[PDB]
């Protein structure tokens, strides 16, 4: 039944990239309180499926389009309050909301968005939040400022686990060719132009920003584990428009700029859009596939495009002066032709320790992957899909299976010394003893399993404290080490929890 | 589930007739707010059936008893919160609850016991409560004080319509012989008697007294409706004390006093009662029946009486003090001897008017049968079971029919005017005229009917305000009545909801 | 989920008569039912559902049971006349004559029927003139009477004609 609500107001004038307001989805429950909100308390844990329902009056006359981002991490929200990028809020789940459509509805299985129950007395890692933002804005203002109302409806009943089912598990011979939630930010036609041209980049695996911010996402991170791609885009095209505005594209694939004879392009094949649909564009290129991401200096136009075509139009009564916003969304590639992976299934650069100061060095790791730092030494981050994947979701599980090697930095026959892993069971104070294991430094390499993960069954990507094996690397004789390289390969299983957004 | 819950205070020293809390059923349901609550809000009204449960540490050593009261209409509140007698705390239905057994529990059908549905915003006519006393004090004070939850349990939902079914429909020639919630207040022997005897009263038409003020409560108004009674009376015993004490009690039939023999006394068909449980007596008497009420100047005692002789005992470890308490329960009359019923059904007086000082009188009815008042004339109200039955339930709905006689003060051949009868629907200002009739006042006499009840369907036993057929009696030469009397007798299935009790 | 009828099968006020200024007093009804005006004495209409229904449809025809009720004004000892009721077929000038009826006022109650209706089949909710039955109430001694109510009972079967409204 209704188990929380909410109102977001919107502003006479709406336009695009303007914050509306977040509704946090605990406290929507909890202020109603809730015949849903007391079942909660006895249950304890819950995993719901909601159904949530925007009421909003229908108007075909504004042209106004927003976005709803499920943000259950907590991971745009800083980024978004003054003004929203469509890059940030299109980096999580989200749903377009469309004024001419009027009320909304959409489910969300809080089992798969999200990945872990939720406690009745408070958050857990972070609180979960829906952010409300205009993709594109109204023609011209409205006559008054109004509100529109958020609506959860569920029926809580008490969760079995904790976890929820993986979302994602860790596979780099594994890209399907299929997507969730790609949506382009909106393209834009202008009516004082009687023709005109707008591409859309298919390098997928480039990561999209916003100024000197890096938006790392769950599908550039997917992409990015291929080393290229061929075949048929298939889509969706909306046209964020009053009735009373309306267009004509030519939608076709070109390679490395674009032809300036109107008689070739229409030798290529294309299709035609008019209204709200779907398409499927033949990716176009002499290899028959466009480079997954870019190398120094290259453009994205440089490679295979989707271009969008004016050939009638846009056109509007007199005196409308907005622009005609498309929103394009890409469902899949059909027919693909893939290149190898990018990654075969072996190890990769976790960190690399180099230009030690102190003889005496020691790097806690405990039961987490993530970034490094000293004051004492030098940290070098391996980038890879796996550390992405790692950003790019809420929570995460598995095994790494370590490589340590190392080189010196004195002569061989003065060395002396050892890399040890201390492995622990609690913590460095009252923790019980593992396969600690002691490396004589000229071994000059070594290997052990790490266990990413704890009692409760999943880190968050961020600090936290609960009880699991622990590990440290310990150097007596660093000096002597000119570097250690850190090298892991997942075990099989490795699980991801909750697909979200990891800006830098 | 658990819809409410509340908690009652008891004293280190809980003496016999100390008022220990009142718990407000609605309230309870509110405050706790409740899965139930949430529901109920949604249902609007609500008729439900609850169970009650008392938690509460079984102990043998006390003698502890309380006694829970349902007084769904307000009645004994006021009166038991110095001190409650068991008179009141009797008079409405209730449970004993022994210490001995611990935790209590019954059901209440809030449909019978109360009659009306609960709206979930505010209270309707008045606020249903339980009252919590003790019965029977304990031996000797206890070690502290200590507490008891009392918790309801119900499945709410929503109440098809206001009202339930009536517990009582009037009919004189209609007195079974069975009872529900004729509990007599407690019986004390004291340990410093080898014997002793204590009569109980089987005249129980008579009603109760607490000092000056008179308790009506439904049972004795049910047996008013009888001539007399015979046969044989059903009933339990509660001996109400530590398992340390204990007695043996003789319990025989006595009429007008009792026998100083003792061999004669065994000689008599009485029951021997050594623990809790039932038993059967037979009324003895000259007449085979003992007279349901009593006559001016007579006594109880003088009729037939439940004797109850100790006849071991009671006994007790020293150095105890206490009395032992007997609770005695009469639950019907087997093998019934009835006398003629009280009345027939026939009219029987409501109000007589007299005394006019004014010549323009207006007495207002409106849809109520009640308890008149004037400044301007003599009111002499009716006592009768039908006007107790009114005064013993919360709701009551039905049709009287009237008739008017009346007498001339003032010589017949200088008489005028008339004695009318207003009939509208609504009220004296914006109402609608209904049968409305003049009767010149040498007709002497006239009829009419009179609908006691309203658009909602009964009335409270108080002052209210709903939409009704609405009567007035309108005299212009009331100084020329010598007296003006209204009789009434009720349609058939008139209508009474909830029994309660009316302390005046 | 109803209440009780506002109304039970049974008379409901038409008129009070009182205050009378003049012993002749007479009270022309006809077929009609409607409201009453006087020079010489105080009306007192009765508000309800059918008087009501008669005012919202365009045409109305049935029969009507009345009760006369009264009181006198006068000490009984003294009082004499009569409350008349006239019925005629026609009218007052060229009628015939009917079921009229004469209570001695000492009987201080009366009844009677009065059509509704006329020779066309029903009445318009305004004055008119149609052939028909014609009833009129004449007092004699009205100074004597303190109040004459008439009630009426409708007979089954009283019909109401195209729905409308009625702005006072």
């Amino acid at each position: 039944g209704l188990a929380g609500r909410g109102v977001i107001y919107i502003p006479k004038d709406c336009q695009a990239n303007r914050y509306l307001g977040t509704l946090n989805i605990r406290d929507m429950i909890s202020d109603f309180k809730g015949v849903q909100y007391e079942k909660w308390i006895t249950a304890g844990l819950v995993m719901p499926t909601f159904k949530i329902v925007i009421r909003l009056p229908a108007n075909a006359f504004t042209g106004l389009t927003w976005v709803m981002s499920f943000d259950a991490y907590n991971r745009i929200t800083s980024r978004i309050t003054a003004s929203a990028d469509p890059v940030y809020t299109l980096s999580v789940p989200h749903w377009l909301i469309h004024h001419k459509l009027g009320t909304f509805s959409c489910e969300i299985d809080y089992g798969e968005l999200c990945g872990h129950a939720m406690w009745f007395k408070s958050t857990t890692f972070e609180s979960p939040r829906l952010h409300f933002t205009c993709l594109t804005g109204n023609n011209k203002e409205l006559a008054a400022d109004w509100q529109a109302v958020v609506e959860l409806y569920a029926e809580l009943e008490e969760a079995t686990s904790f976890l929820g089912k993986p979302t994602l598990v860790f596979d780099p011979g594994v890209f399907n060719g299929k997507f969730q939630f790609l949506t382009c930010p909106p393209i834009f036609f202008d009516l004082t132009a009687v023709t005109a041209l707008r591409s859309a980049g298919l390098t997928l695996g480039q990561v999209p920003m916003v100024g000197t911010t890096k938006v790392y996402n769950l599908n550039s991170t997917l992409v990015s584990c291929v080393l290229g791609m061929g075949g048929t885009v298939r889509g969706r095209v909306h046209i964020c428009a009053p009735i009373f505005y309306s267009i004509v594209l030519w939608v076709v694939s070109e390679w490395n700029g674009t032809t300036m004879d109107w008689n070739e392009l229409f030798k290529y094949p294309g299709v035609y859009v008019e209204e709200d649909g779907s398409f499927e564009v033949k990716i176009r290129s002499p290899y028959h596939r466009t480079p997954a991401r870019l190398l120094a200096g290259q453009s994205q136009r440089d490679m295979s495009s989707l271009n969008f075509y004016a050939i009638a139009g846009p056109i509007a009564p007199s005196g409308e002066t907005a622009q005609l916003p498309i929103v394009v969304q890409i469902d899949e590639i059909v027919r693909p032709d893939l290149s190898l992976p990018s990654f075969e299934d072996d190890y990769f650069v976790w960190v690399d320790f180099s230009e030690f100061t102190l003889d005496k060095e020691e790097i806690e790791i405990g039961s987490r992957f993530f970034d490094f730092t000293s004051n004492t030494c030098r940290v070098s981050m391996g980038e890879n899909p796996f550390a992405a994947m790692i950003a790019c979701h809420g929570l995460h599980s598995g095994v790494l299976d370590l490589k340590l090697q190392w080189s010196l930095n004195t002569e061989f026959g003065k060395s002396s010394g050892s890399v040890t892993i201390t492995k622990l069971v609690g913590d460095k104070a009252m923790g019980l003893d593992g396969p600690s294991h002691v490396f004589a430094i000229q071994k000059l390499e070594g290997t052990t399993e790490l266990l990413v993960g704890n009692f409760a069954g999943a880190n968050p990507n961020t600090r936290f404290s609960l009880y699991s094996r622990w590990m440290a690397i310990k150097l007596d004789q660093a000096k002597s080490i000119k570097v250690l390289r850190v090298l892991c390969k997942p075990r099989p299983g490795f699980s991801f929890y909750g697909r979200t957004s990891f800006p830098v």
